[PDB]
RNA sequence: AAUAAAAUAUUACUUUGGAUAGUUUAGUUUCCUGGGCGAUGAAGAACGCAAUGAAUUGCGAUAAGUGAUAGGAACAAUAAAAUGUGAAUAUCCAAAAUUUGAAUGCUUGAAAGUAUACUAAGGUAUAUAUGAUAUUCAAUAUCCA
């Protein structure tokens, strides 16, 4: 067989089929527009930025 | 010999100190009833959340609280807004339940991370050992054409 090495075959590997949902969570982002940001930055030295650089 | 400054002695008032008396939402012991945790993710740890919070308490991205059921007019340190079209308050209920931790895809030091499959993100599942069933195999191991 011009090997010597015997290695395990390659039966057959079925994907995963459960029977039952894994979990019932509600399919909702908890991570949207309205939750990543908080408010913008007020101090002075954020205020300064936003006529200059263009920057928020 | 002499003076009473210091020294000494007693009482009253004051002070330093916190004894004594009165008091107790705290303990100790005995007894009665249970002894009801966790892969459907526990106990423990971390972080976060109050209009003004640092601790503590309560809670988990629905945050000092949501629904339902009871309950019936308060809360307060200050100002707001809501409220008999239901405020406080209570619960073996319902929803929701961050990161970890037996911690379980792989890694983990104070580590930031990262793979595959299913359903760009998000969410699930994938540790080790093990029982039953199904399926694909391996070994002439026993026969056997």
């Amino acid at each position: 067989r011009y090997t010597t090495a015997f290695h395990r075959p390659a039966t057959k590997n079925a994907a995963k089929a459960p029977k039952y949902p894994r979990s019932l969570k509600a399919n909702r982002n908890k991570m949207d527009e309205f939750s990543i940001i908080k408010f913008p930055l007020a101090t002075e030295t954020a205020l300064k930025k936003i006529e200059d650089h263009n920057t928020l």
